[PDB]
């Protein structure tokens, strides 16, 4: 119910389209009122909660109600897009360190859950490409955490057309 949470939810909704540049900018502007640690943590919690809501097998698939069935992969991918966007766009020092500390605290999400991610079913038959997309985004985030110099340069490149 907090404003930053509504913004993150908009950016990471189950809709087929988005996030737009404006959605991401809106999430980012919460840094003037909310710590980056919390923005990062809520993004991870949404990611985890939407991974957990999926059925394990056909028995539970048929018996749990499961709104968003076959489109949960989108929330997962968009949450990773938000994390990548924050890493590239927040200020050096306090803001960036807060994101990184939150990700490191929960590093298993990247090193296990995302690394091993499977999309069993998606509504358009394209499970393979969605799975690949998610693992790739997870890989990029891990690279940013593993190689500070790469992250530093990408952040500098990201400013080239800032205005």
């Amino acid at each position: 119910s907090e404003p930053y949470q509504i913004d993150i939810r908009r950016a990471t909704n189950t809709d087929a389209w988005g996030p737009t540049p404006k959605h991401l900018a809106k999430v980012l502007r919460n840094r003037y009122q909310v710590p980056l640690y919390l923005m990062t943590e809520y993004t991870l919690k949404r990611l985890v909660d939407h991974i957990a809501t999926r059925p394990k097998n056909l028995y539970e698939k048929a018996r749990k109600d499961y709104v968003n069935y076959g489109s949960e992969w989108r929330v997962v991918l968009k949450c990773l897009v938000v994390i990548e966007f924050l890493l590239l766009n927040v200020d050096t020092g306090d803001e960036l360190n807060q994101i990184r500390s939150c990700l490191l605290t929960h590093k298993h999400i990247l090193t296990r859950e995302i690394a091993q991610f499977k999309v069993k079913f998606s509504n358009d038959g394209k499970m393979e490409i969605h799975e690949r997309g998610i693992r790739k985004k997870g890989e990029l985030i891990l690279q940013y955490l593993e190689d500070s110099q790469f992250l530093k340069k990408e952040r500098a490149k990201n400013k080239k057309n800032a205005l």
